[PDB]
């Protein structure tokens, strides 16, 4: 895994912030991210970002597969929102549940999952690579599981059907955790139908063990348009 420090270029400062992220070139061939300050290199699926290589000794490098679109987040609030519809919004759930699905059965707890954390390439291609997106047996009693993963991926469906927003707008941290445990949930968004606001429900079951999986959610999201949402028809924003 390990790499010689002059194999690396650093082109473009990508962000900052611990450290920062370039674009560059490894062994003057190949387009590369480039992070500087285990899992990473047990882990593989064409949804997980790829580790490519390290410099171990400080200052520290991390060589990864290059994701062209930058985050999620930034991805929706772009140029980018304004044409994306909701066949493409569910075809990037079903890639981000495919991911999570890999890593449920590895037997792997994210822990922040949340469009922030997802990377987007070229074709639409999602990756996976602070109370509001958190399930509450987390937040509360650090219960970190898939459960609460899946939670998170029920919060990160209203950023995709809302292109981006805060989920729970106007409301505060304090606001949310008390709201939420209290039974609030939100509300179905804009013009996005009924049936995925349904699916998010079960993401937000209260009992973590009544939650789906991961291959569950990919399956439903991968099938949608044909056993879901048959007759379809887009609107002003989705
Ligand atoms: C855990 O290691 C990393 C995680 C995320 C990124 C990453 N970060 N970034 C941008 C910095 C804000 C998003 C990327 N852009 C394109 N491709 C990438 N791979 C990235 C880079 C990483 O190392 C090269």
């Amino acid at each position: 895994w390990e790499i010689p420090r002059e194999s690396l270029r650093l082109e473009v400062k990508l962000g900052q912030g611990f450290g920062e992220v370039w674009m560059g070139t490894w062994n003057g061939t190949t387009r590369v991210a480039i992070k500087t300050l285990q899992v990473m290199k047990k882990l593989r699926h064409e949804k997980l970002v790829q580790l490519y290589a390290v410099v171990s000794e400080e200052p520290i490098y991390i060589v990864t597969e290059y994701m062209s679109k930058g985050s999620l987040l930034d991805f929706l609030k772009g140029e980018m929102g304004k044409y994306l519809r909701l066949p493409q919004l569910v075809d990037m759930a079903a890639q981000i549940a495919s991911g999570m699905a890999y890593v449920e059965r590895m037997n792997y707890v994210h822990r922040d999952l949340r469009a922030a954390n997802i990377l987007v390439g070229e074709n639409l291609v999602c990756k996976v690579a602070p109370i509001k997106w958190t399930a509450p047996e987390a937040a509360l009693y650090g219960r970190f599981t898939i459960k609460s993963d899946v939670w998170s991926f029920g919060i990160l469906l209203t950023e995709l059907t809302t292109k981006g927003r805060v989920p729970y707008p106007g409301m505060v941290n304090r606001e949310v955790l008390d709201q939420v445990e209290r039974g609030y949930r939100m509300p179905c968004p804009p013009e996005c139908p009924e049936s995925l606001h349904d699916l998010m429900c079960q993401c937000w079951r209260k009992d973590p063990e009544e939650r789906p999986t991961f291959e569950y959610l990919q399956a439903f999201l991968e099938d949608y348009f044909t056993s879901t949402e048959p007759q379809y028809q887009p609107g002003e924003n989705l």
